[PDB]
């Protein structure tokens, strides 16, 4: 059974959060614009833009990001025209050095459809912060 | 000389803040769509909807909230179709207990075009974060 519209923006956002928690750089590509924005924690406060930011944290992995469990919480899509505006709750485990821990961000991403893209969609730009 | 659409949203958007900043709910209602989402401190942790969420903090305004001076930094906007993705910096002068603080905050504000709403733009979704 296919996705409609909305159902298929949460399936390729859920996709983008294998890819990055998998480290599978050309999966990313296939889902993000090459000129995406972001507010980030990692981005030290500012708006970063483009690939090349992000895949320097792929080409550094470390150190213990594979011990990392992250999961998606009470996601939702509000559509405007070929817009899709997805907001979740990002849950993450990680071993700190005083032992595991959890945070939790919100996270809104902005999806644009573009049938030159795999899965007919685009990221073009998304805010995470941090509780 | 009339604003582009990229100027124009631009200047929707700093029309919205001094709305904000001086209390005025009518002017707020005529920039913001009645089922906009948000994430922002105030919305403890997790997205808020309506503007009925917003008009609290209106109708309270408590207690310092005249001495604050907000300003925008390092404003951009991006465009897709219809959908104008403003980003900027939110600098927020306030008075706390032990004196003079400032902050600073990340903002995401999706804004859609609309001609039925005053400046035919309306807000349908922002992400506020705190440094």
């Amino acid at each position: 059974v296919p996705a409609g519209p909305a159902k298929a923006v949460l399936e390729v956002n859920d996709e983008l959060l294998k890819a990055v928690a998998s480290g599978d750089w050309d999966a990313y590509t296939t889902m993000v614009d090459p000129n995406v924005t972001c507010f980030e924690p990692e981005a030290a406060g500012v708006l970063a833009k483009g690939l090349a930011f992000h895949k320097f944290f792929f080409d550094n992995r470390s150190p213990n990001a594979d011990k990392m469990k992250t999961t998606l919480h009470d996601p939702a899509v509000q559509m405007f025209g070929d817009t899709a505006i997805v907001t979740a709750l990002r849950v993450v485990q990680f071993v700190a050095d005083d032992g595991p821990k959890t945070t939790r961000y919100e996270e809104t991403r902005v999806w644009v459809k573009d049938a030159a893209f795999k899965f007919g969609w685009k990221l073009v730009h998304f805010h995470r912060s941090g509780a």
